[PDB]
Formats: C-alpha cells, structure tokens, sequence
C-alpha cells in the first residue's frame, strides 16, 4: 500500500521538477478524488504544511486544496503551503489563504543559454579551468547507481563533515539509499573517483529540470560547483528540456526579517545568490500561504522546525 509510488506516477506526467521530492518518502500524500493529482505535506507544531504547488492537472486543484485545508482544520491545525508559485496565488486565496513572498527561484531558459556565446564569460572561463584540472562529467541512471553508491556516500559524508552539517528533511532531500538510487545523478570524476554529485530531478514532459542534493568531497577542486551546474544544464538542454531551476535564494519588519533568516538557513547550500547570478537567470518569486489570518511568522517557524527535523538549536551567526 504505497501512496508514494502512486504519487511518483503523477509526478512523471507533469512538468514541475521539484515535485520529485515526494520520492524521499517523508511526506504524507493526499490524492484528488480522481487520483490524478496530489498534495504532499508534513505536520509540525499546530500546522499542516504542504510542499510546493499541488501536483497534477489544474482542474483537480480547487477541490483538492479545499480538502487539504478542511482536513487540517478538522484536526485542530492551521494549513500552510510552502514555496508556491505565482500561478497558485489565486487558487490558494480562493481557499482563504494569504500569501507572503519567501524568496525567489533562479530559472535558466535552456534555449537561450550558450556557454561559449559571450554572455556567460565567468562560467565559460570557470568551465575551462575545470576541464584543465581533470574534471569529467557523467550522468548515471538509477540501476547503475548501486555500483557507485560507496563513492557517492564518501562524497556525501565528507561534504557533511566538511561543513559541520546535518541532514535536513521535508523540502530538502538527504543521503538515503532508496532515494539516492531512484533518480539519475550527475557526477564529477577526477583521478578515477567521483568527487561530486547531484541528483537530477526530471519528468517525462521535459519541461523543467532541477537538482536537490549536491555535494563535494575534499578532492573536488575550486570551481567544481560551477562546472557541475553547467554540465547538468547542458545535459538537460541536450535532452530537450525547456528550463533548469537552480534553486531558491533568500529574500533580496519582524515578518520580513524572519523570512530572510529562514532563507539564509536553508537556501544557501548549493551556491549563494551571487553564484546563481552568474547564470543571468530569470528570478521567479515563491510564496508561503497561510490560513486563518495567522501571521506568516508562526507558519515559517514551524517550517523551520520541520525542515530541521523537529529541531532548532539557535539563531544563525550574524554580526
């Protein structure tokens, strides 16, 4: 009785790459009546928190959203939609939810991207140095990931240790073998070993691609992150994709400050905004929507606890 595998079937058929986060298995799933759309969500504090836009055909969305919001209310909890797109603002408002800007998503139009055409000098130069340093890129399909799982784990473990970092959840994936083997990975190799990898989040519609995990061993040279992103970008472009999402960046007032702190905590694991700006991306806003007139502060703190695994040790270091 695997709700997750059923949700994956819906993911494959739509265009939102980040809906693949359902594959982590740590989110509950609520299906539409016809079974053609779903909301994946978590529970934290007195909140039910949906992750991203509801997934599936737009026609299923108003009843599905309403079911989610009413089910949370019946359980004594507020309802939250975490990191929704502009196209969901009207649907969420029609269910009584107010939206607040969370940050912006960096999106690369793959048709126009031309590494050597003149508009991306910094990335072109960095990619040259990467090749000269001996870095090679490959995409590894799921069934071929077990054979390198020891190398991926080496990269992941040393990355976490290097950054004194702990695994997150909900909106961010973690090095869980079932999840890691479920989607293709892009890897960098040097001197015969993998020194970096990212999972490549795709769908069958070839609209949008993204990455979730992205990690580097101490043997990854400087510029490895730039090169891995460019290499995955070109792979997706070559496979016919329209867009490559590089991830969220923090918001460019107690409300706005809490929003900024939340983004600083969670949006800077695979390059800062300045790194994303090297791709001259389109910046698309994303939102937190909350029921009941509650201030976005409460919902965002619940999301912070939820992504941190139910824990929050301290404020971030700031001067």
């Amino acid at each position: 009785d695997d709700a997750v595998a059923r949700a994956v079937e819906i993911v494959r058929k739509q265009g939102v790459a980040d809906a693949n986060l359902v594959r982590m298995g740590d989110k509950s799933i609520m299906f539409s009546e016809k079974g053609d759309a779903f909301i994946m969500y978590g529970k934290q504090g007195r909140s039910w928190i949906a992750l991203f836009d509801p997934v599936g055909p737009r026609q299923a969305l108003p009843d599905l959203i309403w079911r989610f919001v009413e089910t949370a209310r019946a359980a004594g909890c507020r309802s939250v939609f975490y990191q929704i797109s502009p196209a969901l603002l009207s649907y969420c408002a029609d269910a009584g939810l107010r939206a607040f800007k969370l940050g912006e998503l960096a999106v690369v139009n793959l048709a126009n991207f031309e590494l050597k055409g003149g508009k991306w000098a910094n990335l072109r130069q960095t990619a040259s140095r990467a090749v000269r340093d001996g870095l090679e890129f490959a995409v590894i399909e799921p069934q071929d990931i077990p054979d390198v799982l020891d190398q991926l784990a080496h990269v992941s473990d040393t990355w976490l240790a290097d950054h004194n970092a702990k695994e997150k959840s909900f909106s961010l994936g973690a090095f869980d073998p079932d999840y890691v083997c479920s989607q293709p990975v892009g890897v960098l190799k040097k001197d015969g070993k993998i020194v970096a990898f990212a999972n490549i989040l795709m769908t069958e519609t070839k609209e949008e691609g993204s990455v979730d995990l992205m990690r580097f061993s101490p043997d990854a040279p400087k510029g490895s992150m730039d090169f891995l992103f460019v290499q995955i970008l070109e792979y997706l472009k070559g496979e016919g994709f329209q867009r490559f999402n590089l991830g969220m960046a923090p918001l460019s007032d107690r409300v706005g400050g809490t929003v900024f702190e939340h983004g600083e905590r969670f949006y800077n694991f695979k390059g800062l905004r300045a790194f994303k700006s090297k791709f001259h991306p389109e910046w698309q806003p994303r939102y937190l929507a909350v029921s009941g007139g509650v201030s976005p502060m409460i919902a965002l703190m619940d999301a912070t606890f939820l992504i941190g695994g139910g824990k929050l040790a301290a404020a971030l270091e700031h001067h």
